[PDB]
């Protein structure tokens, strides 16, 4: 049951499975994988592809022929398996010269290095079929105050990501670029720490209509907001061109559990979510198997992903068209949620004494939402206990 | 030393000094303060004015007769004492119509009642001659994912907000509109939770120019945030219309400190910024003095607010004048932060092999960042240990 | 389905159906309860017994004709319906009077009253067959820290529980404590603040034997603490008494949803917990319908939180039935975790060669866990997806 | 000014100032420190001593020689320098064996090889001359609920510190336990997560008065908890055997910043509560240079621990003894809050009318605390703003 296949369009970051296990209390649990060998691999478990940093494609500091033998075993494994590439983005955490961020850098020759080092992979990216380049900064912020100046550091960034829009038009390419936001870890503070802030920031670029956000699960429960809220707000801007789907316990490190571990129920609203709003755009997991696990659980978490994607997806789908849901929903006036406050127009509501004078404040305040035997009848569905 | 002076621009809600210590656990510790009583105890403290939600200041239900003698009574306080009102608001959030939201209630007779109670109020806040409008949105939101569906609770917030405009527009009215994010509470989650996503959402306005926030220094700490770094996005975005100063301990309930208390450093950060940036709005206190108090103690906790910022502007100021911390600045290229990465263009950039082949990433990353030791001076100045 | 019978010892305060919905942002949104009609209601849900605070069964201020009336009335009901009370608490935090504690406040005075408040409550509770007496100390804590001096508190805290058990014993009664850990809410720290806390508190108590823990789903979850994990602390240390049932979403107000909402995981793992270890207590919720209910939806979503149990154990029974499950468990050495380290004896493992000089350590390190094909059968058990 | 020197009793972990900078994003960035030179710089800086985990001082895997060679440096390097080891501790957390956990590891095996891992370290920490033996159960703990039965892994982890204190008495050795808490982080959540549980724990220990916790700063707020008000429980149980003194910013991943730093005013009021207390052990920093930093950055960020340290002393010391302080004290009732509730005893209280019957509650609610003067006075103090 619930078996994925290519046409579910569940994609994996090749630093995911990949992940050796080290930690900074740990060290690796797991030999590295070669890239060939995981995509053949996801492609068994029903994925549909694969993204990847520059660095997890390419050792740093690799000579241009071992770049190009890298590269080429890579569309070989690609090619073998029907595999897509519908995301790349570039490792500007890793190095130690990032150690105070990349494009937001104190130092003014790293952020230069950043965007070459960027502005590489793009092309490769375009290479290899991606239509979303991310751009997680992991290192733009702070531990301490007078460290970063935020409005230098904005201006920084917002230089940095209309010289990358700069590029891919100058270049005639179509792929769009997707910044993901985190609250924190490993900076103390992160810049564009969530979804808002990073949307916010897209409406002061040039040309903004290239950018959108990869927000992901975990990252946006770091500050323990409601991500499927933060979703919604997403696409309310036109701007979801990409997610990241995995778990996470609330306010703590970042964990990257499997999709549908986690805040569950958190889970479940997210795919009736997407599913009902139309998002085309991969279901793409950033995710870890534990450090206890083997590769034979490496395999069994990146499964389940994709299991509990497909779970929700049908219970979700099953509430929605369910006639006594559909009930509940009017009862609760989600119908009214959606109908303008005003078409009559701002006079005409002036004008309408039911609005103010005759309106029985009273009576409307006595009206009960109906929204606990709702969520009874949405938890009836996500447990199969209808 | 550190006495305020009305020059100081400081403001309180009625609300602040005027809670009466009721909690979802408690009845109230105190009487209810008039008016009148706090505007004359402010302006004995030093304060600059005060603000209001209309139901502090006439009692909801009130006749015209009563509605006229209230307001009378508090402009004659005014009068008194030159004390200001620079600021106002709506209660949408305490009468029990209210429970599902006032402009994104569920009942499309709600949110019609919401804005009608909104605009008169707006017409009061300029008879009295604010030139800000707040809105803090506490009751938009949801405890369930099925409630509400944030698409459509987004769609009825811009409708209203845009309705506002209109009439401001209509009326010829000087005042603009400032947004006070929250996460949560009273709202299991509440819409527009962070200055992010409140800043994103009225680039989508029809006149976003009316727009701004309010940020307040305790709610971005209950999503764990930084809150001078927020406060410089909003600056960077030119939206710091208003600001709500307080203390918080981090992620829980809402608790409203006198500032200086929560948050010490951040609160020294902020004051920084607010200071640097030449920020030329009220520095308002949306505080409670804790239900522990008598009416002394709310008189001290408010004479606190103020004594606290007066401390940390001194310190701050000192800090930046220091020339060892100017120093320090440079050797941790805060100067560089603050030059343009490619001011020589995209195409200079991608022909300077001292951007990428020529990068020394090695002897880049060996720098430090020096950041500890500045760190430790601004700790200096601020325990006045230098 | 999943039908509620008085069997199941499900239980509910006085409290939780009948909160009229006031909180600190917010008037009541219902009308009071009659104690009468809610063991009614609850009854025909398939309840089976209620719990009170002292001042949920007899207002405060009454007369001893008054009090008589009250629970003469209360035990009308219990008679006609079956409905049982095996809780009572005292309510040491609405009124003013508690604001800097009960049993730890400054004031000596107050600490002296509060005891007798207690003392009355409990000769009621033993009348009315409880045999738990829970104590939230809601107000012991403080906002700030010269207000209170922890270890003079805690001396106090321990010479008021060492009094109530000093009356329990002289009176002859079979009753026991059960202290109600929370971290923070109305206080800004709440002293013992967590189960731990209040686990290794009681161990100072003159007679332990007399005293456990009331923990709350929500409260540990508070301080973003493993509610099962908790639990299973409460359990090892024979100090599980009671128990109060809820949900919550992470670090936050206290929100007391109905059972099964909040962290779904976290009650699918506490259910697997409590019956397995064959806890006897009551299934007893601390909840509050949301303020956007009226009296259907009250009813609603008491009936919810019975549900939601009942559903989730089936799941966990048929989890830990599954063969399949079980043979997971092995995979992963459950069953080598509960046998001893060292039954042989400390001599004996230091003179054991395989357990340093030839121990293989990356053998052993290579061996993986397989947790998550275990946490994907539970997943699959706990959604109905096998 | 605010000179540390060794008669101050400051310590540092070897892994501290020798922390390399990795992270697990990011790869180190600083070379690694012998040992010897550690200890000449901590000197230099004016340091009373070192600690250290078993493999942070001799490689693990080393040979015999090696070990003794390893050993005989360092003891050079405390001779030359008159530092001092008042505490050890061993790594069971870094190899991937202990990905399980080390006492409480599934794989028996590795639950031994963890307790013959650290005895031979408890047998170099007394050759060194340490008086306190730390154990942070960082790998105990789990992802997933059906990995770990906590009871059982209780059992185990009594078993483990049963048979330590087994050794320790076996061999006449006068060293004490210490065992540090931490709510998460390796582990989704770890075993005795808090002070509290910790110190619930010991008390079921064969012979509790071997063990006591050390807790740590970021620790305790990793939980959002009080960490002043856990010292005190701590003190109050005896049980303050050694502290880790850093900083955090809230509910995140361990940040581990020079002391002072992250929350300042628990930093304040956790001086005042060590001092006031006569807190004879170590005052020992479990920090990290910010990995922005070069060495003179790590030895800036030393330094500092220690000024903050001696700056909070100073100014705790002076609000104390400040008459006004003295007099507010008074005021607020702290003077009350140390006397017995019920000398007279149980009796004497049930027969006093001025408790119950004859307590007028309104006046005794009518009284102020005064806490936010006392507060205030606090805040100035700590600010030298007197
Ligand atoms: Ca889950
Ligand atoms: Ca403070
Ligand atoms: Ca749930
Ligand atoms: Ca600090
Ligand atoms: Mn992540
Ligand atoms: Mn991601
Ligand atoms: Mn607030
Ligand atoms: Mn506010
Ligand atoms: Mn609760
Ligand atoms: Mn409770
Ligand atoms: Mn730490
Ligand atoms: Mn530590």
């Amino acid at each position: 049951n619930y078996q994925p296949t290519p046409e579910d369009r569940f994609t994996f970051g090749l630093w995911t499975v990949g992940w050796q296990g080290r930690d900074p209390f740990g060290d690796a649990t797991r030999r590295a994988l070669d890239p060939v060998e995981s995509v053949q691999r996801l492609a068994e478990l029903g994925a549909h592809g694969v993204t990847f940093h520059d660095d997890d494609l390419i050792p740093f500091g690799s000579s241009d022929s071992e770049r190009e033998e890298h590269v080429k075993r890579f569309r070989q494994a690609l090619d073998d398996t029907g595999m897509k590439v519908p995301m790349a983005t570039t490792n500007l955490f890793t190095h130690p010269v990032f150690k105070d961020g990349g494009f937001t850098a104190n130092d003014r020759d790293v952020r230069r290095y950043a965007l070459r080092k960027t502005i590489r992979n793009i092309d490769l990216a375009v290479e290899l079929g991606a239509e979303t380049y991310v751009a997680w900064g992991g290192r733009e912020g702070a531990e301490s105050g007078g460290a970063k100046d935020v409005r230098d550091a904005l201006d920084r960034m917002k230089e940095a990501f209309d010289l990358l829009g700069e590029y891919v038009t100058s270049q005639g390419y179509d792929i769009r670029f997707a910044i993901e936001p985190k609250p924190n870890e490993p900076r103390g503070d992160i810049l564009l720490p969530t979804v808002g802030h990073a949307l916010a920031f897209i409406e002061r670029l040039e040309r903004p209509e290239l950018y959108g956000v990869n927000p992901e699960v975990g990252h946006e429960q770091m500050a323990g907001l409601n991500f499927p809220h933060g979703i919604a707000q997403a696409l309310w801007a036109g701007k979801l061109f990409h997610i990241d789907l995995n778990g996470q316990n609330g306010i703590k490190y970042d964990q990257d559990l499997r999709f549908g571990a986690g805040d569950l129920r958190a889970a479940f609203w997210l795919v009736d979510l997407l599913e009902s709003a139309g998002y085309s755009g991969p279901r793409h997991f950033d995710f870890k198997p534990p450090r206890t696990e083997d590769f034979d659980g490496v395999w069994a978490s990146a499964a389940g992903c994709m299991r509990n994607y497909l779970i929700l997806k049908e219970r979700a789908a099953a509430f929605r068209a369910d006639p006594e849901v559909q009930e509940a929903l009017r009862a609760s006036r989600l119908d009214e949620l959606a109908r303008p406050t005003a078409a009559d127009g701002l006079q005409a509501l002036l004008d309408d004494r039911s609005a103010f004078e005759e309106f029985d404040v009273d009576a409307a305040a006595a009206r009960g939402m109906a929204f606990e035997r709702l969520d009874q009848l949405a938890m009836d569905h996500l447990l199969g206990a209808r």
